[PDB]
């Protein structure tokens, strides 16, 4: 029975699955897919190692709930990078059968309407908003499927509560129409202890497996000795050519024509511990594919930030580093190079662990102490689950390097297990949930309000709702007639997907901005769409004051109209208040975005502001999301003179462009530099680019360099000719299917 052809499956999807290598399932997937009425709608909650092909069952169930019972489906993923990878994977897997798959990730939204879509690959943040939109207009009959990758995220997380709110709201809808399902829910999780609780909460069937196609050997390293998980010595390591012996371990891994993952606790540590192995691989291997590696170097060299000095020293030896400091393009290039075997040693941080699927033969975790704290058991499991490539390696090795006292934390990580899932639900999450149900009209009376809380994970794990209702009533989010009805502010909060806690100050700030606005720059329209400071960078006070001393004769007008000062503007803090700190740290943040929408090169922004390019890109993505939310908030409040101003800044921040390119960047392959060089040559509209001379745009893309040197997000590397051919084809499709 274990064969993808025996199971009912489209021929096109079957032949696409044979391309990636999936031709015979495992026993665990069959036992999970044949777990009673799961194929009919009984929700499904299952656990498996990430290397065991967890998502195959989810994709099969989607194809089912989409083909047989034609309806929409949601694929909720934890992060934007993995969500985009899954969106492109599902697109390449489902294009032939005609299932329109599009993504709601970060700032990007599908050009086509959600009604035209058939699968929405969403982040946790945007899937909740999508379901809120479906409930408001009441199009909840379109939804028939919801898939939640990384179900364990529903516990303690900054975006996990939105996951719980996503399901307890759906279940109520299914359990209020009952006065094998109407909306199926399929969840993928890790080896959680209380998975059962989660399975019973969602009524889902529970499937737990521990099968790993490639066996895993986790071990600790103390001094020169290697011990297994159960405090048993397994090997006496002796360095081959050593000048921790981290480099010797990497050398031993490399000698057998394999690759290695090296998880370091910081960025500078990754850059240092990739330089070191590069130096030894030169000296130890030169007594002093290439072509593919030179292609990778050239791909990295035609980027807005260009080549990196440490990357330049490391990469032409098989060794490199992959941390959050690099741009998303550089990170994807390095990840692709490692995935193809071109890069053999990858010094990465913990951020990779939870990101893309990047398996390595040996995973060396330098220290059990990550960022001054012991490594998380979930983080450790995520790292060591990458040890072993399926279908290539016979085994996989994880080596955690510990010493002295550190040995204790290492053995604790070796013998530890995942903590149980939580609920995280007065509190902001419960306020959000109460507002979501009341404003959607799904629940009106307080008896219904407690009935809703009887459907949440808190009720399954085993007052607050009254406090939440009181808070929403006292803050004019909700009116009482005691039937609770949404107000205009309460409806606008649920529409623009913002926390009701933040929406109060957002309302005050926008209302103050309407009274006095500065239209002679884009800084006032940016201070409103600037999310916060958070921790996106470590602000240098002197640098800030210097920039401020050199602002146009019109910026400081915007600075003083929003709350910034000069007596406290990188002044007092220069030689050394919770709101003024949040204003200046928002002013600086709004200055950086000012250079992002002014098309300033990332390296120049880094030099003038001191923030690296990864932080700048993260900030611009967050600001674009916030701009979209603020635009919807003003749209639903009847603020036509502010929504009109904000309607373009989401795109101008997503792509970091000027207004002129806002039509060119609609093309998927025109980010902010293949559109500026294509705009200077006379193409200023997606109309002029549909018939743009093919060979002409090839020449233009060949010029202006900061074979497949051009790198495209989701398309990896593209040759100039193929790149601009796809550019003109995308322009043709955009202008042809939008009218
Ligand atoms: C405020 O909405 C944003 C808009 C731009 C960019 C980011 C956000 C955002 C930010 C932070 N958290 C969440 C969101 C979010 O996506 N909320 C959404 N609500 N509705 C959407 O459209 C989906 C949709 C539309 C029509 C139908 Cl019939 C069905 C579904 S998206």
């Amino acid at each position: 029975k274990l064969l993808l052809a025996n199971w009912g499956l489209p021929k096109a999807v079957l032949e696409k699955y044979h391309s990636f290598g999936v031709k015979k399932m495992f026993e665990w997937q069959a036992e999970c897919l044949l777990l009673g009425q799961v194929l009919e709608g009984k929700n499904l909650v299952y656990s498996a190692p990430t290397s065991a092909g967890k998502t195959l069952v989810a994709e099969l169930l989607i194809l089912k709930r989409v083909l047989e019972m034609r309806k929409k489906a949601l694929f909720i993923l934890p992060f934007v990078s993995v969500a985009k990878e899954k969106k492109y994977y599902l697109q390449s897997l489902f294009q032939e059968v005609g299932i329109k798959v599009d993504g709601y990730m970060g700032s990007t939204s599908p050009s086509r309407h959600f009604s035209s879509l058939d699968i929405a690959v969403c982040t946790i943040e945007r899937a909740n908003g999508l379901i809120n939109r479906l409930i408001e207009e009441n199009k909840m009959d379109l939804l028939g499927m919801v898939v939640v990758d990384e179900l364990h995220m529903l516990g303690d997380s900054h975006r996990g509560y939105l996951l719980e709110l996503l399901l307890t709201k759906i279940c109520y809808i299914t359990r209020k129409s009952a006065s094998s399902n109407a909306v199926q829910i399929v969840g993928m999780s890790a080896t959680l202890p209380n998975l059962e609780l989660v399975a019973s909460w969602l009524n889902a069937e529970l499937y737990h497996t521990d099968f790993r196609p490639v066996p895993l050997l986790e071990s600790v390293k103390v001094g020169n000795s290697i011990y297994d998980s159960s405090m048993k010595l397994v090997r006496e390591f002796e360095p081959m050519l050593q000048v921790d012996h981290v480099v010797s371990l990497c050398y031993e891994t490399i000698c057998d024509n394999h690759s290695v993952l090296l998880f370091c606790p910081s960025k500078k540590w990754c850059e240092k511990l990739a330089d070191i192995i590069a130096r030894e691989f030169y000296n130890l291997h030169h007594q002093a594919e290439q072509k593919e590696l030179l292609e990778v170097m050239d791909q990295l060299r035609r980027l807005p930030s260009g080549l990196d000095s440490v990357l330049q020293k490391t990469v032409p030896w098989g060794v490199a580093f992959h941390h959050a400091g690099l741009t998303f393009e550089e990170r994807d290039i390095i990840e692709g190079a490692f995935r193809q075997g071109l890069i053999r040693v990858l010094a990465a941080t913990s951020t990779l662990s939870s990101g893309v699927n990047l398996p390595a033969r040996r995973v060396i975790i330098r220290t059990p102490i990550f960022g001054g704290r012991p490594l998380d058991i979930l983080t450790y499991k995520q790292m060591v689950g990458r040890a072993g490539r399926k279908g290539v390696d016979t085994v996989g090795e994880s080596i955690l390097i510990c010493k002295n006292s550190e040995k204790s934390k290492g053995i604790a990580l070796l013998q530890g297990s995942l903590k149980p899932v939580r609920s995280c639900l007065v509190t902001g999450s419960m306020i959000r949930a109460i507002l979501e149900i009341i404003v959607g009209g799904v629940a009106s009376t307080s008896q219904d309000m407690h009935t809703y809380a009887a459907c949440t994970f808190l009720a399954a794990s085993m007052g607050a709702i009254e406090a939440c209702v009181m808070w929403l009533l006292e803050n004019e989010f909700i009116q009482s007639t005691k039937v609770y009805h949404p107000t205009h502010l309460g409806s606008a909060t649920l529409s623009s997907s913002l926390s009701p806690a933040d929406t109060l100050d957002i309302f005050a700030d926008l209302q103050r901005a309407m009274k006095g606005f500065v239209l002679e720059n884009d800084l006032h329209i940016l201070y409103l769409v600037t999310p916060m400071f958070e921790d996106w960078t470590t602000i240098d006070w002197y640098r800030f004051f210097c920039l401020w001393e050199k602002l146009p004769t019109s910026m400081k007008r915007v600075a003083e109209l929003v709350g910034v000062e000069e007596g406290f503007l990188a002044r007092c803090v220069k030689g050394k208040q919770h709101r003024q700190m949040a204003i200046h740290k928002r002013f600086f943040t709004s200055l950086v975005l000012l250079d992002l929408i002014s098309e300033v090169p990332l390296r120049e922004i880094n030099q003038k502001y001191g923030c690296n390019r990864g932080q700048i890109q993260s900030l611009q993505q967050s600001a674009a999301v916030y701009a979209g939310m603020i635009t919807v908030f003003s749209n639903r409040l009847g603020w036509h003179n502010m929504e009109l101003l904000l309607s373009q800044f989401q795109k101008r921040l997503t792509f970091g462009i000027q207004r002129e390119l806002c039509d060119l960047v609609r093309v998927s392959l025109l980010n902010a530099q293949r559109a500026r060089v294509l705009y200077a040559s006379g193409f200023h509209t997606v109309a002029d680019l549909a018939r743009a001379n093919i060979v002409e745009v090839e020449v233009i893309l060949k010029n202006a360099v900061p074979m497949r040197t051009i790198w495209v997000t989701g398309r990896k590397g593209l040759t100039e000719r193929e790149a601009a051919a796809l550019i003109v084809e995308e322009a043709r499709m955009i202008l042809q299917q939008d009218l």
